[PDB]
């Protein structure tokens, strides 16, 4: 089984890898502009890494579809700034690029699994997002921040049509704030990282103030990378085929915190670290989508999967080795 | 002022091409296929007619662009079944080759007048369905009849950034149910036409029973083309350039019916109308997005505009003009 990973140089490509190279039976084609993140795969028989951007590469992305048998488009923008300074490059690489990606798995009849995205509910008022069920919210064309929200939840139709009219083989899956060890960057144009915890974490690495965006009761899941990434795997093994066709949230529903809780249970985990004092003092909470849970009853029926890690001890492991691997000298 | 219609041969082609030709400082531009619904214009000094498919032409569409002031791009599908039968061609006719267009206008900084769709806010619970207010609200992705409004939707937030980061000159429209004279056919691919009065009328002309879905309940709005073009017709004014980055709903909410009632409605104008005996007997009603009603306010601010026909005026009319331009032979 031959799975390429395109933005492989990250938390989700890092992750990922590990796991399907302990098993005995892939081939890791990681496809990327830089290895940096993945360094210590690059060595490894059945890791592969390849050279590239979707944006500038047509017929190489094409031929490792071709060569590959299941696809990980990993490659978008969310960064929600971006999403209103820099809106058409939000759309390009996040809609136009991948929609190439798409259609070279529908022309080689490849299986692709895609990562759709929570905002997709948008100001849905479910208490719990059901991808089968749940409307999609947006504001009107005259707010912008929706373009990202809207984007994706196009391609997903259009994924949805090439599996109905063309034969697709897809799984879409949306992510809620995954954690652990290896975030990306805050502007890496790479899916998969709460940039929710990275900008805190980040707040508390720099000394500067963790915003509270109107008291910050806006309340959030929050998902430990290894229940993550064993949701994935089960759905690139996909037993039974039950995957076929299916939408699948993959966060945890019971690590619900708004962000002024997840404020403070990062700041108590911070005070207690070993290696805080190579860090500034608190700089404080400055006062400055209400609610969004996942719905997990398809990953129960299709991977037979529940989350296992608490909050505090993703908390806790996430910060960790953030501090951890921190350069003090830069 | 050269203006640039795409897609001319049809009902708005025809109606709007009258008006600018009343005035006597428009050149208009008419791109299409053919020109059967146009004919009568080819001869006019001030009409240009142009050879033309905006799915197979790149070059000679960006030439006529360029050569253009203001550009309207009338070319899509919304033909309900067409939306889950071929959802692809809905989607690249509709999105991708208009987003051609638009990225031309954005190129030679030429206005752009962009039919946008009542159909953006799905099934918004606001009374009056306002441009700047209301939430667009769709069903999830399993739910395919919602590419449509999807696609439409995100070609309108595209134009806004545009707009925002590039500098275009743009306004938006979303007509609701325009009829009269000259309605396009059911499958042709041009907007602008209320394809359920269309239908109606030619369930009476057919002799086939008006199927009201779930009893016929939902309520629509109607609108005499004369009020609609009227409307256009002061979009491409622009007095005072109040139309700039503007969204504008142009609709009668007063022309207020359930498909029903809209049925008993046709079929009165219907059995009295002096050609009624051509047509075969009344197949009747069959039972087989619950309101639709436009906000003008935006119409009422940019244009001054408010609509002056009634109901039975434009639906005798509408009715009228099509019983006596069909081929009874064919």
């Amino acid at each position: 089984m031959r799975v390429l990973i395109l933005g492989v140089n990250g938390f989700i490509g890092n992750h990922l890898t590990e796991r399907l190279l302990r098993e005995d039976h892939y081939e890791v084609y990681g496809l990327d502009i830089g290895s940096d993140a993945i360094s210590r795969f690059l060595n490894h028989p059945h890791f592969h890494f390849v050279e590239g951007d979707i944006s500038i590469h047509s017929e190489w992305i094409e031929y490792h579809v071709k060569k590959c048998d299941v696809v990980l488009p990993l490659v978008a923008i969310a960064t929600p700034i971006e999403y209103t300074r820099n809106p058409l490059r939000v759309f390009e690489l996040d809609f136009e690029e991948n929609l190439r990606i798409i259609r070279y798995c529908v022309k080689y009849r490849k299986r692709i699994i895609f990562p759709s995205t929570s905002e997709v509910y948008g100001m849905c008022s479910d208490k719990y997002f059901d991808e089968d069920h749940s409307n999609l919210i947006v504001g009107p064309v005259n707010k912008p921040r929706w373009i990202y929200s809207v984007s994706k939840q196009l391609l997903d139709r259009v994924i949805w049509a090439y599996g109905e009219k063309e034969g697709l083989q897809f799984t879409l899956f949306r992510p809620f704030n995954w954690m652990g060890p290896r975030l990306d960057n805050l502007n890496a144009a790479r899916i998969g990282s709460s940039r929710a915890i990275t900008q805190l974490i980040l707040n508390l690495v720099e000394g500067s103030p963790i915003k509270l965006i109107d008291g910050g009761k806006q309340k959030r899941c929050f998902t430990d990378i290894r229940d993550g990434i064993e949701a994935l795997y089960r759905i690139i093994e996909n037993a039974g085929n039950r995957c076929d066709g299916e939408i699948i949230n993959i966060g945890n529903p019971e690590n619900e915190a708004s962000i002024e809780e997840l404020g403070e249970m990062l700041l108590a985990s911070f005070e207690k670290h070993p290696l805080r004092h190579h860090f500034p003092p608190f700089a404080g909470f400055r006062v400055v989508v209400e609610h969004r849970k996942p719905s997990i009853r398809n990953a129960h029926r299709c991977l037979d999967w529940e989350p296992k890690i608490d909050m505090q001890e993703t908390i806790d492991e996430t910060l960790d080795f953030f501090l951890r691997t921190v350069d003090l000298t830069d």
